């Protein structure tokens, strides 16, 4: 599924992401746009053999099981395929554990380089 901007904001707001660990809703929508272009089905292979999955590009090294990342952890206890669903519940619960782990939203390279320090409220501007 490819989300609309307002559609994604209303779903992330419903699953409790708004001000989660002090990160306003605009930070999350911004990250999604530049990680996945709002597409739940996005996948990108890393050079160390691990893969990034779904709308927030969560990494198989630490967070989910894809059966082809040797000696990796599964700290969200989900198959990677669960992160590609039209329902973003799995992606959101998984992201809550990542942003809680010490480095905050710096875990998302595109958030660090394209959202941090910018007018992030612009991303939910006009949404009900
Ligand atoms: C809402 C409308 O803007 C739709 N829109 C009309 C055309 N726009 C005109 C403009 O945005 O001022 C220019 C192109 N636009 C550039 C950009 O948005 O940064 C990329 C395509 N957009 C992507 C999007 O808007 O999400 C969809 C088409
Ligand atoms: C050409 C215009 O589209 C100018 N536009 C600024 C104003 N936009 C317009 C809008 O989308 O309504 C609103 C804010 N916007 C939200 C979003 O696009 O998702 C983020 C910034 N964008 C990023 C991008 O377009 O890739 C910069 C270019
Ligand atoms: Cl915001
Ligand atoms: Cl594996
Ligand atoms: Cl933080
Ligand atoms: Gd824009
Ligand atoms: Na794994």
């Amino acid at each position: 599924k490819v989300f609309g901007r307002c559609e994604l904001a209303a779903a992330m707001k419903r699953h409790g992401l708004d001000n989660y660990r002090g990160y306003s809703l605009g930070n999350w929508v911004c990250a999604a746009k530049f990680e996945s272009n709002f597409n739940t089905q996005a996948t990108n292979r890393n050079t160390d053999g691990s893969t990034d999955y779904g709308i927030l590009q969560i990494n198989s090294r630490w967070w989910c099981n894809d059966g082809r990342t040797p000696g990796s952890r599964n700290l969200c206890n989900i198959p990677c395929s669960a992160l590609l669903s039209s329902d973003i519940t799995a992606s959101v619960n998984c992201a809550k554990k990542i942003v809680s782990d010490g480095n905050g939203m710096n875990a998302w390279v595109a958030w660090r380089n394209r959202c941090k320090g910018t007018d992030v409220q612009a991303w939910i501007r006009g949404c009900r």
